[PDB]
This record gives C-alpha cells, sequence and structure tokens, in this order.
C-alpha cells in the first residue's frame, strides 16, 4: 500500500500527477508547503481529483487548544489523518486524535533526530502504544529500523515508511521489515512516467 | 513591550483589532490557524496595516530541507520571525536561522509539557545558547521560570513571556522577572475595548 508524497508545491502540476496514479496509491500525503502555496483548499481538491485519502502531514507540536484549532480546520477541510509529533505531550496528541485519525512521529531520520528524539523513540512508542493511533511513522531508509519498531508497536497500529530507497528490491524489503505503507515522493512524481513509477513499485510490493 | 497574540482567525477582523491597538504594541504573533484561515499573505497585510513586525508562531519540528521550505515561504510571505523547536535538533534549528531571525521552544506550559519537554529545558537552554537565536519563550503565567531561565541563558538573547491576563500571569511581574516582551492574546483582542486594554498593560509595564 503506498503513499505518495506529493511534495510538487506548483498548483496545477502537483494535482495532474496525483489523479493520473491514483489507481496505484492508497493515500496522499501533503505537507505545510503545499499548503501554504496552494491554500488549504488544495486538500478538499487532491480528493475530489483522485478520490484517494489524504494525510496531512503537518508534525502538530503545538499546545492542546491550537493543536484542537489546526486539526479541526485541515480535517474540516477533507484530511484524513494529520501526523503529529509524540514529544509534545498526549494531551496535545488526544486533542488532535478526538478530531480524525492521527499517525504518530517515534522516530526521525535527520541528523539532528539522534539528539533528543531517538534517544526517546522506545518511551514514544509506548506512548503510542497506550493512545492506539491509526499509525506511527519509522524511517525505512534501514529496514532493520522498521522491523525495531515494529518488534515493539501494538498490532493493529500500522506502521508508514518514508525514506524508501531508489534500488530495485528496496520497497519490497521495507514492507517485508513490517511498514504497512510506504511513502514515495521523488522517485515518482519526478520520473519520466508517473503512473508507470507507481505501477512498477506497487508491482514490486506485491511480489510480482 | 507588548506582543500581540492575535488568536482572532477570521483576517478581517484580525487586522481590525491590530490596528486599532498598533501604538500600544511592539510587534503581532499569529499561529497557524489565522495563515489557514485567510491565507500566509495575511503576514504582509497586518504589517502594511499596522507597521509593526510580526512573529510566525509556527513551532517548526520538521527536518531541515523542509523546515528551510516553511521558512522561506513564511520570511518571505513577510514575517520577521518564527518560533521553532529546539527538539528536533540543531539542524532543523539552523535551517531556518539561516533564512531569517528565530525565537526558540525550551519549556512550554500545558500539561504534557511535563512528559518529555520540560525535563530537557536546561540542555534546551545550553543549546539555545551555543545557536544564539533572537529570543527564546518563557512562562509567563510563573514568574519564577522567567527568572530561572534568564539566569541561564546567554546574555544578548531575549525572553518573550505569554501567560499574561487570561491564563492568570501579571505583566509587571513578568517584565520584573527578566521578560524583554510581553505576549498577550485574549486580555486584548477580547476586550470590550481593545485600545484600553492595551494601553492598560502598556501603561503597567512603564510603572516598572
Ligand atoms: O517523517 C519523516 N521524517 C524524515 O526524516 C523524512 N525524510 C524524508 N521524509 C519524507 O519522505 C517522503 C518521501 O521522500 P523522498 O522524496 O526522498 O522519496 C517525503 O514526504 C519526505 O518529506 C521524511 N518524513
Ligand atoms: O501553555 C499554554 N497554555 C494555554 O492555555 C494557552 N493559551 C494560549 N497560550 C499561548 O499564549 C498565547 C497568548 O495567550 P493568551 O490569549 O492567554 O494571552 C497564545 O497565542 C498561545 O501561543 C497558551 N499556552
Amino acid at each position: 500500500m503506498i503513499v505518495l508524497a506529493l511534495d510538487v508545491y506548483e498548483g496545477e502540476r502537483a494535482i495532474k500527477i496525483a489523479k493520473s496514479v491514483k489507481d496505484y496509491i492508497s493515500m496522499i500525503k501533503v505537507n505545510w508547503p503545499l499548503i501554504l502555496g496552494s491554500g488549504v483548499d488544495i486538500i478538499r481538491r487532491l480528493k475530489e481529483e483522485t478520490g484517494v485519502e489524504i494525510i496531512a502531514d503537518l508534525k502538530l507540536a503545538d499546545i492542546p487548544n491550537t493543536n484542537r484549532l489546526i486539526a479541526r480546520k485541515v480535517f474540516g477541510a477533507g484530511a484524513d489523518y494529520v501526523i503529529v509529533h509524540t514529544f509534545v505531550g498526549r494531551d496535545s496528541v488526544m486533542a488532535v486524535k478526538e478530531l480524525g485519525e492521527i499517525i504518530m512521529v517515534v522516530e526521525m531520520s535527520h541528523p539532528g533526530a539522534l539528539e533528543f528524539i531517538n534517544p526517546l523513540t522506545d518511551r514514544f512508542i509506548e506512548v503510542a502504544n497506550e493512545i492506539e493511533p491509526f499509525g506511527v511513522i519509522a524511517p525505512g531508509t534501514r529496514p532493520e529500523r522498521i522491523g525495531y519498531i515494529r518488534d515493539r508497536l501494538k498490532e493493529g497500529i500500522k506502521i508508514l515508511a518514508p525514506g524508501i530507497g531508489a534500488q530495485g528490491g528496496k520497497a519490497k524489503d521495507a514492507v517485508k521489515a513490517g511498514a504497512d505503507y510506504i511513502i514515495v515522493g521523488r522517485a515518482i512524481y519526478n520520473a519520466p512516467n508517473p503512473r508507470e513509477a507507481a505501477k512498477a513499485i506497487y508491482d514490486e510490493i506485491r511480489g510480482v
């Protein structure tokens, strides 16, 4: 099950790519840049033009009432899931979950992640286990980490993995490692033929 | 020096209120809900209509590249400062700092803050000491914490403190404890007469 990271911040060209690959993806993930550049409306619309669920990658990390306000507006705009940080606390996570499905951040892949976030991943996983969000993000650059998290995460809580390598077999390996969804951006929206690249990743995943 | 927390999500109503108190405030702080409701261009309009600097309280907490994309757009839209989290690491903070002035989060006041953020406040302050942002936010609801932070914060980094009025904090207390700026929302924008409310706090802060 593929998640398209529509990180093509230019208007209509972003929507064109998403509608044409709708057959091979399960969700569409949008971030703050797209939202800022096109307005929160690009959400309602990415929807009624692809028919695919949408994940608003916002990494909410504010106080409860502000997280709530943002969620209400984003869910209200059509988002199906909102990604939220675990670091700011449970009340802030629950404020969003109360209005819609959430995906919690328990680990990150940039150099800075090793400073405070990653040392707390085991603890964040346990928070995730108690809250039972729809899922958690797990950088899949290294399958070992997806399995690490999968071993500690409650069954029923999905794992979505970004940073999937471009080599043939990587997407399949991330799923085998425990990822329920692989989040792919570049390798798809910047490929000569998007639908084709989407189909390739899709076919790879189901082993044939 | 007052920072108006303009938590009025109807763009025109926000401008109307901001304009009526513009001569008693130093800056205007806006968060995601207002940006989502009126579009990020509301920052430009608020600046033109009031003549005061704008702080975008986004609490950025993404990877360096994404934090930079967001900051580029927001500083580009006219923001003078962007509030960023320290927990995501130095690289993510610097990604924003390289594009404009920043204010770092080293401690929060909601209950969830006790779980992971506050236990790390001393370490966050040392990270802020190294990076040297324009300022850090300090809890105005507990003047004892403003002084605690001030003592450990490198000289030159400013302290801005919310929590005055509605949350029970006093402007006079916060300034006495070391706050350079007092962040106030409801006590001014929900006052029967905002300009009068803004003047009063202005007077309170001036009387020492
Ligand atoms: O939660 C996350 N932590 C990370 O460290 C990270 N690095 C990349 N990404 C996101 O992965 C998606 C696909 O990235 P690529 O363009 O390299 O395929 C895109 O949405 C990228 O933004 C991350 N998401
Ligand atoms: O820790 C907190 N607990 C709260 O209940 C709370 N309410 C508001 N805020 C933050 O303070 C800014 C201005 O708030 P006021 O309208 O209460 O003056 C607001 O814009 C927020 O940034 C809060 N922070």
